[PDB]
């Protein structure tokens, strides 16, 4: 089975931006927050399981998930939080196997936000990519993007490794603070060679 | 489909849950059997080998890429830890390809075949009834043997690592007793349930 590499970061760390640089270059990415948008999107493959554990009030006229309701809800209430990914992880896991075993690219990158939280993870990996940046850099791009409160984002931020911790953690850093697009497609290009390198001999 | 009723079909090692889901099936009910499941992602190219090998070794991958099931279970039997690794990659992935073959069922309402669902809480919300397949220990024990040829304390292990028969009963919304049970005699239960599972179906709806 292809070499993998996990991407990972806090929230607002630009994963998106650092993964979007690999993909340029012929590596094959499963981003898994894209495929916990799809599964709770209309005729989503979640969507018969979350109406059966949270009911009908959080299924939208479309069929997909009504995602402001259930923000509200799991910031409000950490059972809800933990029974919603309950459902959702299992499927992201199968999903994410499925792209895998489709990629076509040299090697495979798997965008995982709580990975070396995530013994599972970790050990699927064949190595850790960590995007890393200070912390009131990643709270400004997340209240530039969908603008939580501070609050969400200071909440999923306490929910995540410490970055200490994240980076002890990896095997390859890529530091995405006041970095220009150039300057990380410097980054991303060595990192491209290894990886093709790290492939071949596996 | 939308609303789709779903019956969780339970019971012990050796109940003879696969007889009753059988009835079931024959009437219409589309059947998701999770043991069919498991086998199917630790076939060849299956979802769970990856992990399997990323996290046993190729050791327990067979020449075509399936799972080596004879020394998986060596293993699992003789260590704990072993085990609980292995289900913390197979359960998920069974329960996630659940849910996309029960999207593909084509009958008026679905039943997951569940070993180990009164001891899940996922399991539990997912169904909107479950329906326990009982009989004695002593059947159970029995059973296994004479058929799988599993080693007594295979059996009381896994009957040791499953709720109790009592706890099971306790947890029922339905229950069929399976012990010296003719074929016919097991229809008969299976003909009222289906008729009261169409109804509930039709009613979710
Ligand atoms: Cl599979």
């Amino acid at each position: 089975h292809m070499y993998a590499i996990g991407l990972t970061g806090g929230i607002g760390s630009g994963k998106t931006t650092v993964a979007d640089l690999f993909a340029a270059r012929g590596a094959s990415l499963v981003d898994t927050d894209l495929i916990a948008h799809r599964i709770t999107a209309p005729a989503g493959l979640a969507m018969p399981a979350i109406e059966q554990t949270f009911g009908p009030a959080f299924v939208a006229a479309d069929g997909s998930l009504d995602r402001a309701r259930m923000r509200a809800l799991i910031f409000s209430d950490e059972d809800a939080r933990r029974r919603l990914e309950a459902i959702t992880h299992p499927l992201i896991r199968a999903e994410t196997e499925r792209e895998a075993r489709d990629a076509q690219g040299p090697y495979v990158i798997f965008v995982v936000p709580l990975l070396v939280e995530s013994r599972n993870w970790k050990a699927r990996c064949d190595r850790v990519l960590v995007v890393d940046c200070p912390v009131d850099t990643q709270i400004a791009r997340v209240m530039q993007r969908n603008g939580f409160t501070r609050e969400q984002v200071e909440a999923i931020i306490a929910r995540q490794a410490t970055r200490e911790a994240r980076l002890a953690a990896a095997d390859d850093v890529i530091v995405n603070d006041a970095a220009t697009p150039d300057a990380l497609a410097v980054q991303v290009d060595a990192l491209h060679q290894r990886y093709l390198a790290f492939a071949a001999a596996k």
